[PDB]
């Protein structure tokens, strides 16, 4: 299968160092606590790197037209924006994606390529579409279709370089910093990717999401917590004990909702969670979420329409 993978990114120093990682193990040092992971990514390892192992592999499926879904997860300032986005001198997953599939069509003159994208903000359960006007901006709704879940309204633009793809995330980005409001945000960047030969048609769904920090994600109020986040985590959760269908409580946030077929459904999902080593409560609740998440089962086949 292999349908669902779960990595660690732990970011290099900017206080006691809590974790290490010994091969694909991070422990406490000095400690009890330790989480093997399929991959972990120590402080010296690159965008690239995690891109060319973690996402190229569902880029490569996304082309075959498999779902595909890839999670940045873990606490403010650990490194989710900076591993999907990045910068010029280290583009991120999603410029990187960007690139690679306009790159990797090429290889296949034999079929047509329709691409287009959407780019979302989640923001206090309240959806806007970050590609249309300030002036446009709405909260938006999740609906069903005669099939599948959509957000009703969201721009779709169709883009046929990778300069014009990433001069809609630009514009997406500058919307983006449009107080503290992006560390409690989660971000979805979407390609649609439809092809047929030069006739059914494959249409995949790319999904790359920058979630909200962890560190709202979980009983009182002693502080802060994020909705979308704590349903994550309780759908997973539930997932992974091996239940099904109304047991899962995907409509119980926005993000869960929009998202439920990468959690235990169509697609092939990766989840990027981000750590500090200086952290210790909320590294231990952000592997907790990671290791939980390794054993979630997702069925993936090619979706081919008439
Ligand atoms: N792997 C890394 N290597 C170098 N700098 C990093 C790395 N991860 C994060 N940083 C830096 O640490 C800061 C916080 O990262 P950021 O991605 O903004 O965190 P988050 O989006 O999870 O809140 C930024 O200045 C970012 O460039
Ligand atoms: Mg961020």
């Amino acid at each position: 299968e292999g349908a669902v993978a779960v990595c660690v990114r732990v970011r290099p120093l900017n206080a006691q160092v809590y974790w290490k990682t010994d091969n694909n193990v991070i422990y406490q040092v000095d400690g009890s606590k330790s989480f093997n992971f399929d991959r972990v990514f120590h402080g010296n390892e690159t965008t690239k790197n995690v891109y060319e192992e973690i996402a190229a592999p569902i880029i490569d499926s996304a082309i075959q037209g498999y779902n595909g879904t890839i999670f940045a997860y873990g606490q403010t300032a650990s490194g989710k924006t900076y591993t999907m986005m990045g910068s010029e001198d280290h583009l991120g997953v999603i410029p990187r994606a960007i690139h690679d599939i306009f790159q990797k069509i090429k290889k296949f003159p034999d079929r047509e390529f329709l691409l287009r994208v959407s780019y979302m903000e989640i923001y206090n359960e309240t959806i806007t579409d970050l590609l249309c006007g300030t002036q446009k901006m709405k909260p938006l709704i999740i609906r069903e279709d005669v099939n599948n879940v959509y957000v009703a309204d969201l721009t779709e633009e169709v883009v046929y370089t990778s300069e014009m793809a990433l001069k809609w995330i630009t514009k997406g980005e500058k919307s983006r910093h449009y107080n503290q409001r992006s560390s409690r945000s989660h971000t979805i960047f979407r390609m649609i990717l439809e092809s047929r030969e030069k006739g059914s048609v494959k249409v995949s769904h790319l999904n790359l999401v920058d979630l909200a920090g962890s560190e709202r994600a979980a009983l009182k109020e002693g502080c802060n917590i994020n909705r979308s986040l704590f349903i994550l985590g309780q759908v997973i959760k539930k997932l992974s004990d091996g239940q099904v269908g109304g047991f899962i409580n995907y409509r119980d946030s926005k993000l869960t909702r929009i998202l439920q077929n990468s959690l235990g459904g169509n697609p092939k999902t990766r989840i990027i969670c981000t750590i500090t080593p200086v952290s210790f409560d909320e590294t231990l609740t952000a592997l907790q979420f990671a290791s939980t998440a390794k054993y979630m089962k997702n069925t993936p086949y090619v979706n081919e329409v008439s």
